[PDB]
């Protein structure tokens, strides 16, 4: 399984020019394979080394794939890569590189994430992120949304587990692994284990997926920060959740969330699409209640 050949004339020529200019040399990568840092679908994250044009360590982190069966597999996993080449927003995680040697899975090279997941970080109790801390992280999260969505890239997996922290508490949409191109029909749906709990009413009936289901997506990202990284409908099953949505029921409002913030987060779970705010609007609407809330905080949003 270390032993994988890629035939890279099985996969789209246009993929293979864009993997090519992003192509990270073998020879500049030292990865940590003992020291696993994330998992998700795909695979495992580990700790790297990436030495720059001159010489510098750079710490990073390394995606790989775990058990590689078929060529869609890679096909998907360096499409994610090649999603990530022109992002260039602080509130957005870039890539560094695409690290194909000449046997095992591709490599994915990504910046260092110091404080790692979002999720984690908020449930963690030596951060005790304060109200306005976490509604801050909110805001980079809708800046970064903001941008992704001028860029016509639907997200389709915006959750807090999904998002990162840096040294300077930047808060950065990190996995990109269900995130697709929209082009210029102003949508995607499904063709080729999808996130429930978080998906708009319309993406479960008709699995169509736009910027206005990521809208309803951060709505949820919203509650799970307010509620210090609890999970969405805990006494709801992944199957009933359509029914239990066409019956106007929502996630509660948390125990610590001002009003106006609540009130956002319903709006993003408006049941016609065409309703819910705009990632611009959520910006304007998310740094009016955050300037306007004095209570004690932190760091920079
Ligand atoms: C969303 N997933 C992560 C999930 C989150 O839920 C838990 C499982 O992984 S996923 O693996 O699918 N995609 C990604 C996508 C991008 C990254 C990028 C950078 C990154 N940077 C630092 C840390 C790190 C990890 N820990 N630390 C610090 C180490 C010292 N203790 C404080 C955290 C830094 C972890 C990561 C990652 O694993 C990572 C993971």
């Amino acid at each position: 399984q270390n032993t994988v050949h890629i035939d890279l004339s099985a996969l789209n020529p246009e993929l293979v020019q864009a993997v090519q200019h992003v192509v990270i040399g073998p020879s500049s990568l030292i990865v940590h394979f003992n020291e696993v840092i994330g998992r998700g679908h795909f695979g495992c994250v580990y700790h790297g080394t990436l030495l720059d044009n001159d010489g510098k360590k750079i710490h990073c982190a390394v995606k790989s794939l775990n058990r590689i069966t078929d060529i869609g597999e890679v096909s998907q996993f360096l499409t994610e890569g090649i999603i990530m080449k022109d992002f260039s927003h602080p509130n957005v995680l870039s890539l560094l590189g695409i690290c194909l040697r000449s046997e095992g899975s591709p490599l994915v090279v990504l910046p260092y994430m110091k404080h790692g997941d979002l999720r984690n970080f908020i449930r963690n109790e030596t951060h005790n992120p304060t109200v306005k801390d976490l509604i801050g992280f909110g805001l980079q999260v809708a800046k970064g949304m903001k941008y992704l969505a001028s860029k016509k890239f639907v997200h389709r997996d915006l959750a807090a587990r999904n998002c990162m922290l840096d040294e300077k508490f930047t808060v950065k949409v990190a996995d990109f692994g269900l995130a697709r191109d929209m082009y210029d029909k102003e949508y995607y749906s499904v063709h080729n284990k999808l996130p429930v709990k978080w998906m708009a009413l319309e993406s479960l009936q008709t699995q169509k997926f736009t910027t206005k289901s990521d809208v309803w997506s951060f709505g949820v990202l919203l509650w799970e920060l307010m509620t210090r990284g609890a999970p969405p409908y805990p006494d709801v099953n992944t199957f009933d959740i359509t029914v239990y949505l066409l019956q106007g029921r929502r996630l509660l409002q948390p125990e610590y969330c001002p009003d106006p913030l609540y009130e956002v987060m319903l709006k993003c779970w408006h049941p016609k699409a065409e309703m819910r705010p705009s990632f611009s609007e959520l910006v304007s609407r998310i740094s009016a209640i955050f300037s306007t809330f004095i209570g004690e905080h932190h760091h920079h949003h």
